């Protein structure tokens, strides 16, 4: 009657983030005496009684400072959902984790047979630059630099574009995610680069000003 559905292993590039679909079941006498349902996600081998959750729906249980903000229980706990959202991954998060349910004095149980093995890899993916593809001189167009599979989980990502085609403008307006520019002819073929840090990921593109 105590079942938990979840893929056993998971992977994420450092700094990025992933969602772990999870479902769970437990016996419920189901009558009016309906006490609160509390769920926890702990690190492997920690004792429910004395550990800080990596994630929990209990508003009294303290959460591991390291996982606060990055490990969140998506979906509805009252609806078999134990899905875990893991953001701004860290090599440190690498490890095993188990899920626990507690409801009333009767329902108490750790799903020790279904641990979640999270593995954090090194960040390879580089940012992205998007636009309409006009590339006409004397015609301003905005660019959108963004990193794939990222969450607004941890500390925001700092932008900064580099290039010779940036001189014809204010060094200030060169920190946003988006950016406009009236491309010049000397900018055509220029090497522009968008950098990102969470408070070495670069994307350098040759400008095609027609
Ligand atoms: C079965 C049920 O209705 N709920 C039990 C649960 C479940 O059997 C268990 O969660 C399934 O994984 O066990 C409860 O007691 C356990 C709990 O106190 C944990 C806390 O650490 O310890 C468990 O025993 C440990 C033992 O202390 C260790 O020395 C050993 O290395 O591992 C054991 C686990 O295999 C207790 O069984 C629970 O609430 O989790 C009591 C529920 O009634």
């Amino acid at each position: 009657v105590y079942e938990l559905q979840v893929q056993k292993s998971v992977t994420v590039q450092e700094g990025l983030c992933v969602l772990v679909p999870c479902s769970f079941s437990y016996p419920w006498r189901s009558w009016y005496s309906s006490p609160p349902l509390y769920v926890y996600w702990f690190r492997d081998g920690e004792i429910p009684y004395y550990a800080e959750v990596v994630a929990t729906n209990n508003p009294d249980r303290r959460v591991k400072p390291e996982t606060q903000g990055r490990f969140r229980l998506l979906g509805d706990v009252q609806k078999k959902n134990c899905s875990l959202s893991i953001g701004d991954a860290r090599m440190e998060d690498t490890g095993s984790y188990f899920f626990r349910v507690e409801r009333g004095r009767d329902v108490k149980y750790s799903y020790q047979q279904n641990k979640l093995n999270l593995e954090v890899t090194a960040l390879i993916e580089k940012p992205d630059i998007h636009f309409l593809e006009p590339l006409e001189s004397g015609r301003p167009t905005r660019l959108s630099c963004s990193l794939p599979g990222s969450c607004e989980a941890g500390p925001p990502l700092t932008f900064s574009w580099t290039g010779n085609a940036l001189s014809p403008l204010d060094p200030e307006t060169t920190r946003s995610s988006e950016l406009t520019l009236t491309p010049r002819p000397e900018d055509h073929g220029t090497n522009l680069t968008c950098q990102m840090k969470r408070q070495t990921t670069e994307r350098t593109v040759q400008l095609n000003v027609s």
